[PDB]
């Protein structure tokens, strides 16, 4: 049960109202173990109160804009009441809201010698340095209150030099100055053209409105790699947190494939000595734009980190919200202005000035208020430790735990060599590595590597002759009769010179002899030449001359002729008669001679810009092909395949060979057939079709035809050469309930398809993945110097195994370009094939098409 458009929509905006209720609480506390001297603690807590001035402010509204009202007399409130209670205690006490017109604006939390010494603040009179003063009070108050009597232990021996109003006054005056004027021009000037949003790869597309849901990792760097990345820093004249922000834009620009990131970083804006022991709101915010553009050496990327973060350091009175006014007027509502990153670096003055105080250890945190935020901190023992926390509608946490493992294994390689390309610096761990390497390319089954596609025929036509193999338009053939047919054919063929590696041209419309010839030239040993007949004559003549066929199979009607020496056979008509006279037993395997690894087709691409080449397509590969999808399917003797391809596109040889590889039917339908949506429907219901393919924009058309919802008995509609779009998907469920639809995806240079994906979730996604690779076919992702990506990456993909194509006919300098070694396979001799096409793995090992690399 779905809710509506609206109902979500409140929802979303409903729990940004829980938002506001504890992300703008500063929370804290302490653990006293001693003895229970709470006397002095009151007395401790409010002399604290009366002496800064900011606790004991409230705020109301005066005359349409808010004021500020200073009380006297504040009372400290506190409340008096194992693992499973102080956790529930602690964030209740978190999420406490307050009154901003009443107050208390500043609470506490204490029971029953061990005692939990809970502290809250609101965000409008503290921060997070306010809770280290906070602390720092306290311990020293309930110190002097515990040694003798004492009436003002804090208010003349270290007065306030100056109170949170004073400053107010300053930067209300500092804010109309020229001085806020030029740190603005700075920030207008540093930040102008950076990356609106980063383009991290995410689990789940981006939702309209934030979610703000989060969750976090705990991470760690241990002695070694602090100790490194120490002198590491000091030799680079860097702060360890410049070189930790140096890695991870680094890291970042790397994962987005993004030139430049921006992230952002709070800092305590308390650089006047004035008010580092002041409480109140002081925190802001700087961007720090990295470009990691020109492929820098890691020397080279510390220097400028250390340049802007000096630089920002700088110009940090300007409040943030003013940078975001000046670049981002109009801002997007799904994500975080001017950065989606922040990094935090928390230190070690002193620790627990009172007696027994152990500093209490935050919750974890569950609030996101950007898509990433690493926290980090020096502890005692050197080593740097913090946490990570992501927002749970973008990431999985297994995705957040490699990306923590990314950072710390560039950290280690920038101590390794800080002379190196930052940028190509390891960062894979093992584990990952095997697995998008190994585990999701564990494709190798067990297929019969010695037979050819013709071969896969004749095995069939023994074990049903008499079955029915192929429907022409009240015609048809049996399993026997087509054999028989294409082997009087192919001995016509073997006394013109065909054989292994040679070339036939087929021109023809569809028709029964199509496919009589195309099994003819494979049982001659030779490869066929698909010559589409509705393409213009300067482009079949180019490929008649490129191919060099040894003869040209052509149907009666058509008047391609391509002298050169050319046999040219009738396929059918009258002038086809005379290979009638050839015996129709089958020729041996000695007589044609052929292999698997000889040639079974040449078919030429697009050539949509420029000359179409021919692409060269052994036996072992297409059987290979073929066997995968009767095991994936399971096509059974009785169930019919429509032919309705242009036998030019290599998606018709599974159309072809794949149900008389299997013992069904083949439905050669009408030519130009599947431009007729009235005569589509007719045909597969008259015909009992139960397998077909579409493209993409096809099958809209299909969905959108008249009488489609007849079409009931179909079973699997396969789906190649566009992206498919899940809303198609989804409309074709409606529309035929019981289809099965498959997403596959393949170039011609890896024979007919590689990948696969079954539609067949209950809920479907917007982009329909390709899927995972075939029968002993491998698939990878690389980036622009042939190394593996991190999961969700974006990279050139490649493609392995039995069916990469032998390459272009006649070309050998592109195909040594686009056919590479394999040096994953651990087979000598076994190519790669670069498609040029983008891609990326997801979290569950399926593969998602991206585009053009270009």
């Amino acid at each position: 049960a779905p809710l509506s458009f609206a109902q979500q929509r409140l929802w979303f905006i409903a729990q940004m109202s829980r938002e506001a209720s504890g992300a703008y609480h500063v929370p804290g506390g302490l653990r006293l173990r001693g003895e229970l001297d709470e006397v002095a603690l009151r007395a401790a807590l409010d002399r604290i109160m009366a002496r800064h001035e900011v606790l004991r402010t409230r705020f109301e509204w005066h005359e349409g804009e808010p004021v500020q009202c200073i009380d006297a007399e504040a009372r400290f409130p506190l409340v008096r009441q194992e693992a499973a209670e102080l956790a529930h205690w602690q964030q209740v006490e978190a999420r406490s809201p307050f009154d901003l017109g009443t107050g208390p604006l500043i609470r506490g939390r204490l029971l029953k010698q061990e005692h939990v010494l809970l502290l809250t603040m609101h965000h409008i009179v503290s921060d997070g340095w306010s809770m280290s003063v906070l602390a720092h009070e306290l311990g020293t108050l309930y110190r002097a209150y515990a040694q003798e009597g004492t009436a003002p232990e804090v208010d003349p021996l270290p007065a306030l030099p100056l109170q949170y109003a004073d400053y107010a006054l300053w930067q209300r005056r500092w804010l109309d100055g020229e001085r806020q004027q030029r740190q603005l021009a700075y920030w207008q000037q540093q930040l102008a053209g950076a990356p609106a949003l980063v383009s991290l790869p995410t689990d789940r597309p981006r939702p309209a409105l934030q979610d703000y849901r989060g969750d976090s990792i705990e991470l760690t760097f241990d002695a070694g790699l602090s100790q490194g990345l120490r002198a590491l820093s000091q030799r680079h004249g860097t702060t360890l947190y410049m070189t930790v922000l140096a890695a991870w834009a680094a890291l970042v620009a790397r994962l987005a494939g993004q030139p430049e990131v921006v992230i952002g970083t709070p800092v305590a804006n308390r650089q006047r000595a004035e008010l580092e022991g002041l409480i109140g709101f002081f925190v802001n915010t700087l961007a720090l734009r990295v470009d990691l553009g020109g492929e820098p050496s890691v020397a080279g990327l510390l220097a400028q980190v250390r340049e802007r973060v000096l630089a920002a350091q700088s110009h940090q009175d300007l409040p943030f919200e003013q940078v975001v006014e000046a670049l981002k007027p109009e801002r997007s509502l799904s994500h975080s202005p001017v950065f989606q990153l922040m990094l935090s670096w928390e230190s070690s003055a002193l620790q627990m000035s009172p007696l027994r105080a152990r500093p209490l250890a935050p919750v974890r945190e569950r609030s996101a208020q950007f898509d990433l935020s690493l926290h980090l901190h020096e502890a005692a023992d050197g080593t740097v430790a913090g946490s990570l926390t992501y927002a749970s509608a973008l990431y999985e946490r297994e995705t957040v735990q490699r990306h923590a493992g990314y950072l710390k294994a560039l950290l280690a390689g920038m101590v390794a060599d800080d002379t190196q390309p930052v940028q190509r610096i390891g960062i894979l761990g093992e584990a990952e590595r095997h697995r998008l390497l190994v585990e999701w390319n564990d494709t190798a089954r067990e297929h019969p590597r010695t037979v050819c596609v013709h071969e896969l025929f004749e095995q069939q036509v023994e074990r049903s002759p008499d079955a029915v193999a192929l429907v022409y338009e009240g015609q048809q053939l049996s399993y026997r009769e087509l054999d028989r047919q294409a082997n009087r054919l192919a001995r016509q063929l073997k006394a013109l010179g065909v054989g292994p590696d040679e070339r036939v041209a087929v021109c023809t419309e569809r028709c029964l002899e199509m496919v009589v010839a195309l099994l003819a030239v494979l049982k001659a040993g030779g490869a066929y030449v698909p010559l589409d007949p509705g393409y213009p004559a300067e482009r079949l003549e180019y490929m008649l001359a490129d191919s060099a066929p040894k003869v040209l199979l052509r149907q009666s009607g058509q008047t391609l002729e391509p002298g050169a020496g050319v046999a040219v056979l009738a396929l059918d008509g009258e002038a086809s008669q005379p290979w009638q006279a050839q015996p129709a037993q089958r020729l041996s395997r000695d007589d044609s001679g052929v292999q698997p690894h000889h040639l079974a087709y040449v078919i030429y691409t697009s050539g949509s810009t420029g000359r179409p080449k021919g692409v060269m397509v052994e036996h072992a590969g297409v059987v290979n092909r073929l066997l995968w999808m009767q095991r994936a399917y399971g096509l059974q003797p009785q169930e019919a395949v429509l032919q309705k391809t242009p036998f030019g596109f290599d998606v018709s040889v599974w159309e072809f060979f794949w149900p008389l590889a299997v013992g069904a039917r083949l439905v050669m339908a009408r030519p130009q057939g599947q431009q007729d949506p009235a005569y589509l429907v007719e045909t597969i219901v008259g015909q009992d079709i139960g397998t077909l393919h579409f493209v993409p924009s096809m099958l809209q058309a299909f969905v959108d035809s008249e009488g489609v919802q007849r079409c009931r008995g179909v079973r699997r509609i396969v789906c190649s050469g566009e992206a498919l779009p899940g809303a198609l998907a989804r409309r074709l469920r409606q529309q035929l309930p019981q289809v099965e639809l498959h997403n596959l995806y393949g170039p011609t240079e890896a024979t007919v398809d590689v990948t696969a994906w079954a539609c067949d979730a209950a809920e479907l996604p917007d982009n329909i993945p390709i899927g995972r690779p075939v029968d002993n076919t491998t698939m990878y992702v690389l980036d622009a110097h042939g190394q593996p990506v991190p999961t969700g990456v974006a990279g050139e993909i490649h493609i392995g195994g039995v069916q990469v194509a032998r390459g272009y006919l006649g070309r050998p300098e592109l195909t040594r370009e686009r056919f590479v070694p394999d040096p994953y396979a651990g087979r000598p001799g076994a190519r790669l094939y670069k498609t040029g096409d983008l891609g990326r793995w997801l979290l569950d090992g399926t593969l998602e098409y991206l585009g053009r690399n270009d």
